[PDB]
């Protein structure tokens, strides 16, 4: 379910990216904080998002047991080239974590652009809340009908632009 | 041939970038400096780098003679995926204008992540000015036998790791 924003949600990106960076060593070159979670006074679904960039994917996979360890459903690319996407917990979700190699500038950057975007446009972000809890108001069962798809791929658009400027 | 740094080179690129924008005009969102020109005190052949960045690609070819008109020969993709490339002059070579558009991630951040990396690592840019030079003292003869190549896709590599952290 969608709430008001919680400023709790950067203390909890904090402390889980503190306990990914133990697991991930020298390979993690970045984590970021991404998503709704990460745009101050936006209402989303309580659920942080990762973005971790590594030197080498690959090397991600040796380490799924620990993260199988601190709780994390290890799945892998599911469905997008170059990622590995962890997701908790068990009980609820909580965490989700994307993980992409450092020469995934497309993917990155879809990421990192969208949220600077949103930080910099209060007025958008407030269109794409009230869209977010219209939508909960009319798919309370679904989440497969409320996860917005065209209002994200516009801004997404409108962010990558602005990222250059 | 190769120079020591020029830092009119900087004068240039300006001058040159506001020429560009008055022809490019709204679909223009940024104009870089990039490639050895832009690295302060790198030794490097005098011709200027412009990373030109925009709304549409295929708008740019509506420009076609404006940019002919101004001295360039207008190369299209010229080899690169989604590029606009322009070269002038037809005496001398002194400009070069790579054109993308903002969701050419790979392109534009190869550039400006080798550009920001050489920037902010003096010994990695005199190691590079270094071997442009004894290149030149080898190849006077051919710019194809002259055009460090491994040496500059390892830089680009450390380059766009580095651009994240």
């Amino acid at each position: 379910i969608v709430t008001e924003y919680q400023p709790a949600w950067v203390e909890q990106f904090e402390e889980e990216a503190q306990a990914l960076k133990q697991i991930l060593k020298e390979n993690c070159l970045k984590v970021e904080h991404i998503g709704s979670t990460s745009v101050p006074n936006l209402a989303a679904k309580p659920i942080i998002d990762f973005l971790v960039i590594v030197e080498e994917i690959e090397k991600v996979d040796l380490l799924q047991w620990e993260f199988e360890r601190i709780g994390y459903e290890y799945m892998g690319e599911f469905g997008l080239s170059g990622r590995r996407y962890l997701r908790k917990g068990p009980i609820k979700r909580t965490h989700h974590v994307h993980i992409y190699q450092f020469d995934n500038t497309q993917e990155i950057l879809r990421h990192l652009a969208f949220r600077n975007y949103l930080r910099e446009n209060p007025a958008i972000a407030t269109t794409y809340g009230t869209l977010k809890k219209q939508l909960a108001q009319a798919h309370p069962d679904s989440i497969d009908k409320y996860m917005k798809d065209a209002f994200i791929k516009k801004i997404e658009k409108e962010a990558l632009k602005k990222y250059w400027e």
